[PDB]
């Protein structure tokens, strides 16, 4: 009887940060209560000042990472305020039935709904909006995120030994398809209905105009760079709701990688680059061994360095000259 | 001596259905005899009525799924009737030597040939036409299918326990590259020779105009939706002869997935989405747990919902409110 | 103390050949000394005579395959002669720290540098040039290669038994993005600075104009076809620094495949086609069973047969009619 289970309310945080949770379950199964509010808003996505009408869960692209344990129940209250103009819903790849919840969560502006589902499979999973007849538009406008369902005894390596992370970050990679005129400049629109056929035409090229981490070119750089220290074990969760991506930590590795994100499978070891299929979330564990700046990129380098799919880690600590050294510094 | 083996003639069926076979081999190795007749025909591939000149094995896109056991011999009689205009052949990725049989099966219109090969590796494998100098044209005009070579003791899970399916479906995903004029309308042609350079130019964009299951937008929907019942174990074989695809069952999972299709490898567990590389067939096993409509899609959602790469399952049975429930239905 | 280790100087060879090495380490850890000289040069990449300004390590696209054992130290002397015009550096995906060495190896023309790093993870790894603000231009102009770090006890199969290769080849697959005018003809340029914005614009299409093995259409064909004999165990290392590829040996298989190239993981068995993500190197082991010509291709067949991503193996020996035979040769 689900009514006899403990309930716990989670307060979500903005990516790339992740709400507090326990890796190993410290309670029995619980109903884990989340609330998200849909926000349609203008977002500046690049250095040129290109501004799109984003569709978001909780004001961010991506939506927040939700974290539960296997065989918990996830209960989501989804709010569509009357300040929005569109119908939205939510589909969880973690859930079973009703198009992942999409069939049960259609909310017009001024409506709310509450969905409960049992998290029966451990892994990281995409969630996204999926309104009938409009699915790729919503998803490619930013309306996606991920949920992590941890095994009750936490993560394990290929030999079944515990893998415990010290820090976790969530990188949502978003492909935008900003409509272009024939000269190649981005077009702007006065209503969603007036933008829609042009959105569809831009999507049908299959060529994103921008591919960004955390919602904008340069979002995970500067004062918003990811951080770690030498010796820290970091889990990076990475999702892409629509298009394949190939994450790579420049100067590092994926020590243990679940490229398709499902923790019942043994991880791949020592990866340089891993492929996360469109519509999947993956997770990579790394222990930093050197200080300095790392670039975390989609290793289609055009996507990384021309279209925006790159962020930085700033790592503190001691340099290890055994692992790498300049023997002769650049000279004539 | 192959002449001392039993011979069994198979009568093929139209995808997404699969000819009758045994999962566990009930005989010793056999020569399994198949016949396919090449048919060049006009096919309407979308709701707008876009009509292409398809090149098919046995009148269908994809070609039929052939099913044998490891170390059977496959004997194929390939017929190119004099009503066709082109040279064709057949390459099996399951076979060893002679470009998969392609070098030995070149048939002009009015010719036939018979190829025999030993199915030495268990898995699902693409087959396709591959005439010298014209390969991608034939393949992207529909001339591809798959063959499943089952282990003699049937499929096994990651622990080596039997996995037995109740139903099997074959989804062939086809990328078409319909030539477009500068305004973006599809062009039409009076002969294959007159279409060819325009075909090549359209292929060189690397951007399909259509991506469809079972040969047309909406082919696996409505009265042609895939079916199952709650509790049924279903194997979905999915092939793509030219381009990567990322299947996803909306509302379900791949309980056991061989994303690159080869059964000597342990399956990946609990997949949301899996990547099948171009030129590969993969196979996903799922036990349905909820009734209703599921969408089976390529999870590039643009490819799914704008370009045609989506089908439906209709699943009968009892709803499980423990797994998913609406707690508060959408309301003001 | 690294000064007490043996030093061994390697003389590199042109791809697809690989310098001589031992599969099983016959010495303790060593400092393995390599020298590469950067060469900017004009290269004819297709049958039409399209000529690009290539940027190379050691005069070749790809750069040479370096081969060391796990926990060796790699010491590279990188030379940028004053005959070149650009700044270059080198990033090794095998290395840990300083952006894979990129931060420590920036060499102006007329400069050289020496980097040492410990090869701590066994696998095949990409290396490439990565100058700040210009990364995809250098990489997509040919400035990439791979390094193989073998386990000290050589390669092993999925059961931990030795896999020993008789021959090894390195296939570098390169995506070029040759700028096109509006009519679609390739443009030509009088300086790198004058080409750069057009390079960027061509890259931003995400649609390569050429995809080639060993630096040009047809490079691994004819007198430069790869060779083997029936019964020979061949390892093919394949890298792609920027874009996903899906290798396939037409008429063969990948008996044992490390699609993401890392030897601590068990190989995938019996692959028809495998996906190597952009920014990764993979390795496939095959024992030839039939003589004749094989085509080794990217199984996006458009990329293979229209854009250049295809090479040949010529295999000597005895035909096995048990594995494949023409029963009835093509006839009326
Ligand atoms: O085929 N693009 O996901
Ligand atoms: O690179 N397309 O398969
Ligand atoms: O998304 N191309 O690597
Ligand atoms: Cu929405
Ligand atoms: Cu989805
Ligand atoms: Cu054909
Ligand atoms: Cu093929
Ligand atoms: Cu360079
Ligand atoms: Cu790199």
């Amino acid at each position: 009887d689900i009514s006899t289970l403990p309930r716990v309310k989670v307060d979500l945080v903005k990516p790339p940060f992740v709400h507090a949770h326990d890796q190993v379950a410290k309670t029995g199964p619980r109903v884990v209560e989340f609330t998200m509010t849909i926000e349609e808003k203008k977002l500046v996505i690049d250095r040129e000042g290109t501004e799109i009408h984003a569709m978001t869960f909780n004001g961010s692209v991506p939506g927040p990472l939700m974290v539960v344990h296997e065989n918990d129940y996830v209960e989501l209250r989804l709010i569509n305020p009357d300040t929005n103009t569109l119908l939205h819903n939510i589909d969880f790849h973690a859930a079973t039935g009703a198009l992942g919840g999409g069939a049960l969560t259609q909310v017009n502006p001024g409506e709310e709904t509450t969905l409960r589902f049992k998290a029966t499979k451990p892994g990281v999973f995409v969630y996204h909006c999926a309104p009938e007849g409009m699915v790729p538009w919503h998803v490619t406008s930013g309306m996606n995120g991920a949920i992590m369902v941890l095994p009750r005894d936490g993560l394990k390596d290929e030999k079944g030994q515990p893998l415990t992370y010290d820090k976790i970050y969530y990188v949502g990679e978003q492909d935008f398809y900003v409509p272009k005129d024939e000269a190649g400049n981005y077009k702007k629109y006065e209503t969603p209905g007036e933008a829609y056929e042009d959105a569809v035409k831009a999507m049908r090229t299959l060529t994103p105009t921008h591919i960004v981490f955390n919602g904008a070119v340069g979002a995970l750089t500067g004062d918003h760079a990811l951080t770690a220290a030498v010796g820290e074990r970091v889990l990076v969760v990475h999702s892409q709701a629509n298009r394949d991506t190939r994450p790579h930590l420049i100067g590092g590795h994926g020590d243990y990688v679940w490229a398709t994100g499902k923790f019942r499978n043994p991880p791949d070891l020592d990866q340089e680059t891993w492929l996360i299929p469109g519509g999947t979330a993956g997770a990579a564990f790394y222990t930093f061994r050197q200080p300095g700046v790392y670039a975390y990129v989609n290793h289609n380098l055009i996507e990384a360095f021309e279209l925006g799919a790159a962020g930085h880690f700033k790592v503190t600590g001691e340099w290890n000259d055994d692992l790498m050294t300049s023997v002769v510094k650049p000279a004539s």
